[PDB]
């Protein structure tokens, strides 16, 4: 399942600003709490690929950025 990163501050979709490969984007997906393998960033967000429903992302069910 894919997915876009999200600020846990308020909700608002996670961005990001140098596009292609990332260490911050690569490596908190690649965190056990998500299981997520591969990632980087799309224009300016954090696209993910290998985590759970169970881990929160955006939407969030209980935000609306």
């Amino acid at each position: 399942k894919e997915g876009y990163l999200v600020k846990k501050s308020d909700g608002c979709k996670y961005d990001c600003f140098w596009l292609g490969k990332n260490e911050h984007c690569n490596t908190e997906c690649k965190a056990k709490n998500q299981g997520g393998s591969y990632g980087y960033c799309y224009a300016f967000a954090c696209w993910c690929e290998g985590l759970p429903e169970s881990t929160p992302t955006y939407p969030l069910p209980n935000k609306s950025c």
